[PDB]
């Protein structure tokens, strides 16, 4: 049935010269058949290392994209062309040219939830986890950033910046946990580290133990010998942490799936196996003016 699914999948992605790239929000049957499963830029910086020239990518339509303009020779193919990033979506060029018109000294710190386009007028991306780092390196007390406005506002109250968040009310819908939750496994398990993802409200953030993204998640308990983790992001996270982690118990804050991220299947992998599609395709100009706030970042960080 699944064992069908997953041995002709094996089979194809030898067979074709594939490496299968999965993000952390992966159903644990996609993470499994994986080469490599991390986050987004975890996975594009893994693909430029790579010998085959040929990519499964397992995520979303922005992730895809990044991993093609940091590989832009390799064939990168998705299962499910529709699958993409609300929130990334409710950023758009009239956006930010609006903000850039008003706040012309502001740089534009754009998360790399975003979508490809929008990062062709960027000045430096960044990530949940350097976003900190990055924008207290930039010269500039003020930034405009977006497309997310708690990780906005995170940065902010780390920085001590002030952060203009892009568009209005910018949020990702998964992980809007409530804070309740934290008082309720607090009560039930009092030994529980909680961690949760930045794009966490605030209230969330601040009752929580770690703030961090999911790569950060994955690093915590090789210095915690908590018992217990309990976590705030999307559910997919929970088996990546259980593979690497198999001594711990992690536990969701709240069940919180994202429905693009679902999209991916057995049958649709296979399928994007069999026929290779759906090609990723971006502009030549796209991928040259996209590398531009990705290289900033690079520099930044290093
Ligand atoms: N912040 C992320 C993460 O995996 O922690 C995002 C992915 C996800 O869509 C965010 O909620 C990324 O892979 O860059
Ligand atoms: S979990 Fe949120 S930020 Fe990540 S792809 Fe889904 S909607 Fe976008
Ligand atoms: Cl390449
Ligand atoms: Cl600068």
């Amino acid at each position: 049935h699944h064992h069908h699914m997953v041995d002709e999948i094996l089979k194809l992605k030898k067979e074709k010269g594939y490496i299968i790239l999965a993000h952390n929000f992966q159903i644990p049957e996609l993470q499994d058949i994986a080469d490599f499963v991390g986050d987004s830029l975890q996975l594009a910086r893994k693909a430029m290392e790579l010998s085959e020239k040929k990519i499964l990518f397992l995520g979303v339509d922005f992730m895809a994209e990044l991993v093609k303009i940091l590989n832009p020779d390799k064939k990168v193919i998705v299962p499910d062309r529709s699958a993409t990033c609300p929130m990334a979506n409710r950023l758009t060029p009239e956006i930010i040219r609006e903000y850039r018109e008003k706040f012309p000294d502001a740089p534009v710190v754009l998360y790399v939830n975003s979508t490809s386009e929008c990062k062709t007028l960027a000045d430096v991306i960044c990530t949940s986890a350097n976003a900190v780092e990055v924008v207290k390196k930039l010269d500039s007390s003020v930034v405009i950033f977006g497309p997310d406005r708690n990780l906005g506002e995170y940065v902010a109250e780390k920085t001590g910046k002030k952060v203009i968040t892009i568009p209005e009310n910018g949020h990702c819908p998964v992980h809007q946990f409530n804070a309740e939750s934290i008082d309720a496994v607090r009560k039930k398990y009092p030994d529980a580290k909680v961690i949760v993802h930045p794009e966490c409200p605030k209230p969330v953030r601040d009752k929580a133990d770690y703030v961090g993204s999911t790569g950060q998640m994955e690093k915590i308990p090789e210095r915690d010998p908590s018992r217990i983790f309990v976590i705030g992001t999307e559910i997919g996270m929970i088996h990546k942490l259980k593979k690497k982690f198999p001594d711990r118990e992690f536990v969701p804050l709240e069940m919180a799936v994202c429905v693009n991220m679902k999209k991916n299947t057995l049958e649709n992998t296979l399928h994007a196996l069999q026929t290779e599609s759906f090609e990723v395709i971006l502009p030549k100009e796209v991928i040259e003016k996209a590398k531009k706030p990705i290289l900033r970042m690079f520099e930044l960080m290093g």
